[PDB]
This record gives C-alpha cells, sequence and structure tokens, in this order.
C-alpha cells in the first residue's frame, strides 16, 4: 500500500496475513508437503526517487514472519529477509542494483512460478541464480537501449559466500539472461555458472569445482488465459539429501520441466493445471532418480485485490520406492490470505 | 494508527515503545514478576477490506520486540509473533478466520486481563484454550444472526501442534463460548477440551489423555466503572514446574479465581484493585498447592490515546513455604508507554 | 517519512536498504573490517503527541535486519534492536525518557562518528556509557531552563545489566553531559562510572570494580564545512581479545583521538577525511597496545534526500606485529543506500 509520497519520493509499505494449513497423511513425513499448521505473514518495503527526470533510485526489504510457532523457543523458526537491495535507474541505459535479490536464472524459471500454494520446485533459495541469494549485483537492459521494444537482457554478479553450510554457499560466478516478448508471448533463456566453494566440495554428493544452472521459458500471457513452460538443467547445483544415508551434496546432473495452464475468470476463480517433473543424474550411487513429479490441481478466487482463498492439491507420482527417500504422498493446501 | 484507506481497504499500522522496569528484591530469583529492566515494543497491522456490503476480508499481525537484550548473541531473546490470521466476516451469519490467534476460553479470561503491567496469570500462550495458539479456526457469532441482541456464541477448533517441547504443543480439540451483553453487564461461559500429546504424556506432573479448561466471567462496565470476575478451573492443561526437583508437567487439576476492580476518573488517572488466586490440586507428590496468589494495587495515568505511564504493585501472599518453589517476594513495575 | 499526522500525534516510520560490499585482501580475517556482502536494511518508527502546550510524549524503536544471511539456519544473524524507549519533554523543564538508548558518552563521541560506513570506533554496544545499552533512564536539559540559549546537560542513571555474558554486562552506573553551542561551534564534555558486574570481573583481562569512561569533543559545524575531533579515555571498560590466547577482557586504560574533516559541496559529494587512533594501556601481559589505528579517505555522495552512494577507504596504520591480533590490512566498502 502506498503509504507515502511526497517530494518524488514514494514509499509502499506492504504485507500479509495468512493463515495456512496443510492437509496429507501420515506425520506427513512421507507426503509432498508436510501437514498442519502452516500460517505466517509479511511485511516490507518498496521506496522509489526520482532524483530528476532520467535518474531513479529505490530500494526494496522483505520479511517473513512464521504464523506456526510458539511463543517459546522456537519462535523465531522459519524467519527471515528474502530481499534486501539499493539500486538506480537512469533513463534507457539500465538498471543496476546490489544486495539479497534473485538470481537471473529464474528470470526464466519465473515462468511457471504461478502456483496458489505450490510449484516452482526448481527455484531454490541460495542456491546460485535459480532462487533469492545475497551478494548479486545486477544489471538490467529494458526494450535494447530503448532501441528494441521488447527485448531486455540482464547480467549479474555474484559474490563468493562462504557460509557454515554447504547448502547455503557459493563461490564467484557471472549470470545472464535474455528475453523476449511480443504481444502476449514471450520466451526467455537464461544461464549461469559459478565457483563451488571448498565446503560444497568436501561433500559426500555430486563432483565438480563449478555449478551451472540454465533454464529456457515459453508463455503465453494474455486474455485471461496463462500458458507457461520451462525447461532447465543444472551440473552439480541442485541440493539433494539420501533420506537413508543421510547423506547430502548436489545432484551432478538434473532436467527440470515444468508446464502450467490457468484461466481467470471474470469472477474471481483462478482454476490452475500444473505438471512438474525434476528428475537428478548420477547421482553418486543410485543412478537416475526423481526429486519432483506431480500434477497439480487448484483454484484461487480473488474476492478483490486484498482478499482471497485457495485450495491447492498436490497429486505426487514420485513412487514409494524413490530411491532417495523422497516423499511419495499428496498434499492439500487451503489458505486463506489478506493482503496490502 | 489508520495510515491507510482507499478503495475499500483500509490499513491500520500500529505498535509501542514501552520503557519498563521491574523491582523486586534480591535477584529477583524469588519475586513475583522478576527485577529489572523490562523495556520492549510492539509493531503490528491490521487490515480490513470491504468486498461488498455484507462480506469484509481482514488480516492481524502483531510482533513483539524485547528492547532489554544486547545487541549480541543474546537480541532475539523474547521476540515473538503473537497473532497471525486472516478471515472473512458475513453480514449477520458470522465471522471465521484461520492461523495464530486467542483460544476461545480467553473469551472468558479478558474480563479481568485488565491490570496496568500483570494479572491475567491464567492466560498463558501456546496452553490450549486459554491464551494465544497456534492453528486455531474461529467461527464467531454476534446479536444470534441478528436475531437476538447482545447474544453472541463462538466454536473453535484447535488443530495438533507438535512442538518440541511439552509446554508447547496440543492434540486437537474444540471449543466454545457464549456470553451475553445488557446495558454495560457481560456474562460469559466458555469451554474446551483437547487431545493430549505423546510428549505431555510422557511428562512427570499430570496424568491423562484429554486436556480441559472452562472460565465464567461477569462484569459490569459503563460509568467510568469496571468491575470483573472470573473463575475457571483445568484438569491436566495448566503448566507447572517443581523448581525443587526441577520437575515439569501439567498440574492435574486447579481452581481459578479474579477479580478487578477499576475506576476511570475524568483527568486521565484509572486506579486499579486486584485479587488473584489459582491454586493446584492433586499434584503428584505436592498435593494441593498455591500457584498464584497476591493482591493488585496500581494505577494508570492516560495523558493522552498515545501517551501515559504507570505502577503497578504486587503484593505476592504467596509464602516462602511453597512447595514448588513458586516465588514469595513482591514485585513493582514503573513504566512509560508511547504508541499509535 | 511522516506517514501520519492527526490529532497532535504524528507517527514517522522510517528505513532505509543499503546494498553494501566490503573489498579487503585474503580472507578479511586479518583486515580492518572484513570482507564480502554486508547488505542490511533498517526499519524503525518515531512517534510524537502532544499532550497540551507545553507537554510532549514520545517514543522510538529502530530495528536491524541483516540482508546478507541465508534463509537457512543463519538467516537471524546479525538482527537486532539497536533503539527502543518512550519519554515525555516538558516546556523548558527537560526531558526524561527509559529503555534501550545511548548512553550520555557518547554526546561527545558523537562529534566524530560521522565517516561514510567506518569512524566512531570507540562507541561500542552494550558497553557502559559509550554507545547504546539497555535500562538507561535519561534526563536531558536544553539551554539551561531556558536561562542560557547553547548550554545543555544531560544526567544519565544505568540500572545494572547481568548478561550471560561479561561483555554485554554491567553493573549500576550514573553519568552526566554538558556541551555548549555558539554559532557553529561546539564544546561537550562527558562522562560516566559504572560498578563492573562478578563476571567481568572474573576475566582474565583488565582489573578493578568500576569502569570510567570520559571524552570530550570539539566541533566548528558551518558554512559546507565539519571539522571534529575528540580525545576520551577509559578504565576497565573497553572491550579487548588476544586472538592468540584467545583471551578476553577489558583494556586497564585506554587513550582516544578521532579527528574527522569533511566538507559538503552544493552538487552532492561530501569528500571526508578522518585520522582514529585508541591505544591500550597496561593490557595484562603486552603492555601498550594499538587497538584501533588508521586513516580514512573517503567520499559521499548524494543524489537527493532519499538516495546516496558512497566508498569508505580504511588505510589501516596497524602493523602486523600487533600484540594482540589486531588486523593490519585495508578495507574498502562501497555502498548504495535508498531511505525514507
Ligand atoms: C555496490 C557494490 C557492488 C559490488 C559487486 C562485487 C562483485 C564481486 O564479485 C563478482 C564475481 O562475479
Ligand atoms: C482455512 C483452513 C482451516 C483448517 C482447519 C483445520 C482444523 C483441523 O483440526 C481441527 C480439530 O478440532
Ligand atoms: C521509568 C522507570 C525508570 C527506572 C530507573 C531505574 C534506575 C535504576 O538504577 C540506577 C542506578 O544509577
Amino acid at each position: 500500500a502506498e503509504i507515502y509520497n511526497k517530494d518524488g519520493n514514494k514509499v509502499d509499505l506492504y504485507g500479509k496475513a495468512v493463515g495456512l494449513h496443510y492437509f496429507s497423511k501420515g506425520n506427513g513425513e512421507n507426503s509432498y508437503g508436510g501437514n498442519g499448521d502452516m500460517t505466517y505473514a509479511r511485511l516490507g518495503f518498496k521506496g522509489e526517487t526520482q532524483i530528476n527526470s532520467d535518474l531513479t533510485g529505490y530500494g526494496q526489504w522483505e520479511y517473513n514472519f512464521q504464523g506456526n510457532n510458539s511463543e517459546g523457543a522456537d519462535a523465531q523458526t522459519g524467519n527471515k529477509t528474502r530481499l534486501a537491495f539499493a539500486g538506480l535507474k537512469y533513463a534507457d541505459v539500465g538498471s543496476f542494483d546490489y544486495g539479497r535479490n534473485y538470481g537471473v536464472v529464474y528470470d526464466a524459471l519465473g515462468y511457471t512460478g504461478m502456483l496458489p500454494e505450490f510449484g516452482g520446485d526448481t527455484a531454490y533459495s541460495d542456491d546460485f541464480f535459480v532462487g533469492r541469494v545475497g551478494g548479486v549485483a545486477t544489471y538490467r537492459n529494458s526494450n535494447f537501449f530503448g532501441l528494441v521494444d521488447g527485448l531486455n537482457f540482464a547480467v549479474q554478479y555474484l559474490g563468493k559466500n562462504e557460509r557454515d553450510t554447504a547448502r547455503r554457499s557459493n563461490g564467484d560466478g557471472v549470470g545472464g539472461s535474455i528475453s523476449y516478448e511480443y504481444e502476449g508471448f514471450g520466451i526467455v533463456g537464461a544461464y549461469g555458472a559459478a565457483d563451488r566453494t571448498n565446503l560444497q566440495e568436501a561433500q559426500p554428493l555430486g563432483n565438480g569445482k563449478k555449478a551451472e544452472q540454465w533454464a529456457t521459458g515459453l508463455k503465453y500471457d494474455a486474455n485471461n488465459i496463462y500458458l507457461a513452460a520451462n525447461y532447465g538443467e543444472t551440473r552439480n547445483a541442485t541440493p539433494i539429501t539420501n533420506k537413508f544415508t543421510n547423506t547430502s551434496g548436489f545432484a551432478n546432473k538434473t532436467q527440470d520441466v515444468l508446464l502450467v495452464a490457468q484461466y481467470q475468470f471474470d469472477f474471481g476463480l483462478r482454476p490452475s493445471i500444473a505438471y512438474t517433473k525434476s528428475k537428478a543424474k548420477d547421482v553418486e550411487g543410485i543412478g537416475d532418480v526423481d526429486l519432483v513429479n506431480y500434477f497439480e490441481v487448484g483454484a484461487t478466487y480473488y474476492f478483490n485485490k486484498n482478499m482471497s482463498t485457495y485450495v491447492d492439491y498436490i497429486i505426487n507420482q514420485i513412487d514409494s520406492d524413490n530411491k532417495l527417500g523422497v516423499g511419495s504422498d499428496d498434499t492439500v493446501a487451503v489458505g486463506i490470505v489478506y493482503q496490502f
């Protein structure tokens, strides 16, 4: 909600309270999304100030407050800053920003990250260029310096992040993306490669000294219709865990497919149909293993722009004999969102 | 403070900074409220959007930021989300919301939770239906579908919450409350019962497979006068700790009484007089033991609606030979509140 | 940003997103400021309500959200409440507030805490009266009851804070400051002494039962020019660590000097030149050792009041044979700030 706007500076304070609950059988240990209360809230700000006609400064922060913890010792479980960055946009020269933000390969995966509650399985956090990461400097150009309507690109520099955990770490790397949008149609190509840290290399699963990730996407976005598809692959970048051995590391190789089809009725109802499948290849020990594999059917109903509710239903196709221990049960999420 | 209100959506961003200090003798280990700096702040939002004349969507989040921690490792001590839920209210049909919110038995205990700094001792957090809990779906009806002015009820479904701690856990249960308000007078009755988790049962104190809590309340609220009284009981629901043995669990049984008398002078001064006593029965090993027992005398002075200061004084009636180790010293809280 | 102002109550919600990165060689273990992503954000509120013509109530809270943590287990690293207090100001009688706030000796050190990214090295947190501490009650008087323009003083009472750590702890103490400002010129004198806790005394380094800190400051602030200087000393108050022995405690004695010279060009550029040196005397075992010692050259460029960027460069004068293990390498900070 734009709570402030004076002297060329406008501040949008935004947030939401999401009552949420997952239904899966058993202790949801073997299901797709788990089970039980998953309530949470978000609070963030996006500011933008016009330094002059061609120059704009801007910043953004967003935090995640779990609403399913007790007020006891576990009270902070799941809380975190999702985004934190500042930047400048100059005329048709492009924008530049630095901070915790989205990796460039997500310029592609974004296409199918449209499910009511699930989806976007391959867009992991602190996992190089596919989701939100810290220490990324991003340059973006729109309409090719204003010379080509619809042609955009981006290059991104990822600074080394040596964390206590191999999962949340990364070495230096570069990434880029090129996309093109013509009247409802959009196509993207994105790619990044980075150094792996000592600790990532000291891991049991996955083998290499460089991580890679690319994804391409195609979409048709117009006339109440949204159809999108993604295909990408990765080398030693996707994190996996053998639940049996309690071993961990990264998939040597994966091939990822994501399809989404949705329609927005005029009265508020937006049905969703989706398909996801990410399979790992050459896992040291297992061979080829599915990591994610399911059909999604769900629907969101918008009361207006501040209120909505939805049911997301995962029809898990993973099978009980999955070598890594990946869960095979179904999950149903029901939620009620208020937002501003 | 209502910082936003356009297109039927109004956002109230609220909060407070409370400079607070407790005075108790010794290391306040044996006193009622402890001793020393207890400064803290609150930040929350309450939004409400009119989807149409009969339908309203709404959400709320509130957080607690301790102001008495260092900026060192202990910096997060005491921080937590207090409330987080979204919901809908439809015409005279009632409201429904889901998230971290107040258990229904507090519809009763609320009556006497009016002290300047203390009071409301029996309304514990993450303790089934008496205080704030996670994963509660609540239906509330006002004026009996609009057919009976002043007659309200509520039913609430509590979802299992298996936490790492027996204190912060709960099984599934249902609760309800009926209250009636006629011209300054109000009466309430509230009740809930729930399953106890394995871990709650594995505890040294308390014995059963079901937790119960009911409370009734009576109040006279008009003419600058506020007089209220509560009486309730519980089975295996109230958490207790033997300080000697360092044993823990729940009271098999308790009987709780709370009385409050206050007056609001026209110039800002609101004196308070209260009495509280909660006694546990059949504690495995001790027999009957008082858990809370005191007189309260205090006063709040309102400079206006954003500024106030108060002194709350607990005249502890617990005695030094209390079998559980419950403290017997007095405590005096002084505080200065700014809020919006 | 003043997001609210009605009925004599105005709320200023403020914050910033700072994309930040440090450049130091090696693993920045031996450099002055470290190395890598240091992105972060701030969110705070300052409220003020006019109770009547002579009386004002007010409160403030400010929090620090690190933007360089993953969304994993380390997500909360560095987060904390910086300030949290409420208070009243009455006519020319003075103001009083209580909560987590700035120690009075900082009324002096503030003079030179003006560097783009570094500086203010002696103004440690939870370190008695020099930086932000919890449980301080502060009385401030301006213009000597309105009888002497430019003459101000303050007295401050610090309540004992027994934390789990000797570094973040303190006993009771009192502090005061007197300053005088005449047309661009300002002079200050500040002083405080406090009890040290058992745990502080149980430490390997430093010896005494009372901590002291005083600093004097001189400044010339006018005509786009800012020149300031500080000199202060401390007894058993400054925290130090022998990196070799991994020993810790407080410096028996230190002598601190800080000089700053800056100029604000009309077009937005504010160059900075500074010098800092804090040396410990009588360290048990080492003798005299420098703790901080460097030249700073840097510059901030203001796009407007909401957007700026800067480069701060530390020319470390500490030498590689520093007895405590204090780092000797240089550090360069580059940052881009959006704020409101």
